[PDB]
C-alpha cells in the first residue's frame, strides 16, 4: 500500500516523534508501508511523519553509484534498510556538503553541510539490536532521515530566505494544481 | 521559584521533548525556575520535562576516578550551564561504569554504562552558539540529562526487576508514613 506524504509546511513535520516500545506485527506492516510508498515515490528515504505517523522508524534503500574506499566495517550504499529507534553512537569530525531533496519538500533542492560518517545503533526489522557504519551518500540519507524522527526538515539549516522561498514554491505548486 | 518534580511512573516523563524555537524571556524564566528547583532539592541537573514542561532544554551544575583517564581541553565540573537544543557533534567509543540518580527517581541510585566523553552544541541562556566538552561527571550529568529530553529515565538500562524495584521505592517513599 503506497501512503500519502505529508508536505511542508504542515506542522506535524514539526514535532519530535516517539520510541517504539517494541517491534511487533503492527510495526513491520507500517514499515512495508513505507517502505512501498518510498520505492513508488523513488526516494532513497523515509521517515514515519512523512507519513503521518510519529514513531521512530525510518526506512533507507541507496543504491550503489553506476560506476564510470571505504574504512573497514563501514558501507557506502545499501538496503533496503528499516531502522528503528536509531542512536548515534559515533560520528565524524570531517563534514561534507552535497545536495538533498526531499519528499516533504518536492521541487526543491539545495546544498547541505553534515558530517560525512555517522555510526548508529538500531533495533531491525526482526527486533535485533544492530549497528549500521556509514559514510558518502548512506551516512548522508541516514541523517537526513534522523532529522526527520527529531522534527526537522533540511529548510532549518538554510538561511530564512531562502526557508521561505522553499515553502511558497510548495505551495503555488499545490495551488497552480487547483486552478 | 521552587517547582514541583514530575516523578516515575508518571507518563510524561516517555514523551520526548520539544525544539525551542526562540529563546525569549519565557524561556529564561523557564531556566530560572529550574536552576531553583535543582539548588532547592539537591540535584547537579535538571531537565524541563521533569517539571512538567516537554522543551529540550537542561540545567547542570557541577562542583568540584581512575576509571577514566582525564583529557587535556575537556572539562571535569563547573557551571550553571543552561543547554539548549543540544546536539551531540562527538562521543567517545571508551565508557564507564558509574551510579547515578535522579530527582525524577528520588531515593534510588544505581550503576549505569555510558560513554566517558560528550561533545554538545547547544544555545546559551542569551540565545547563542556555544559548544561544551564534557568529560568525568560534568559528562555523566549532561547524558544522563539528555536522555530525558528524549523520554528517557536510566531505569531503562537496568534489568526489569530493578527499574520495577526503583518505581516502587518512589510509591512507597511518596508516602509520608502514618506512625
Ligand atoms: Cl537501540
Ligand atoms: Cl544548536
Ligand atoms: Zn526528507
Ligand atoms: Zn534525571
Amino acid at each position: 500500500s503506497v501512503l500519502s506524504i505529508v508536505t511542508v509546511p504542515d506542522k506535524r513535520l514539526s514535532l519530535c516523534s516517539e520510541e517504539v516500545e517494541k517491534v511487533d506485527q503492527s510495526i513491520r506492516k507500517l514499515v512495508d508501508d513505507m517502505f512501498e510508498t518510498m520505492h513508488a515515490n523513488q526516494g532513497l528515504g523515509l521517515a514515519a511523519v512523512q507519513v503521518g505517523v510519529h514513531k521512530r522508524i525510518l526506512v533507507m534503500n541507496v543504491p550503489e553509484e553506476f560506476e564510470d574506499d571505504k574504512i573497514e566495517g563501514y558501507e557506502l550504499y545499501g538496503g533496503p534498510y528499516c531502522i528503528i529507534n536509531p542512536k548515534i553512537v559515533d560520528i565524524s569530525q570531517e563534514k561534507v556538503k552535497l545536495k538533498e531533496g526531499c519528499l516533504s519538500v518536492p521541487g526543491y533542492f539545495d546544498y547541505i553541510v553534515r558530517p560525512q560518517r555517522i555510526a548508529v545503533q538500531y533495533l531491525d526489522y526482526n527486533g535485533n539490536e544492530c549497528i549500521i557504519k556509514a559514510q558518502g551518500w548512506l551516512a548522508r540519507c541516514l541523517q537526513h532521515e534522523i532529522d526527520h524522527l527529531n522534527g526537522t526538515v533540511f529548510l532549518k539549516y538554510l538561511s530564512k530566505f531562502k526557508r521561505d522561498f522553499a515553502i511558497e514554491k510548495v505551495k503555488k505548486k499545490e495551488r497552480t494544481d487547483l486552478i
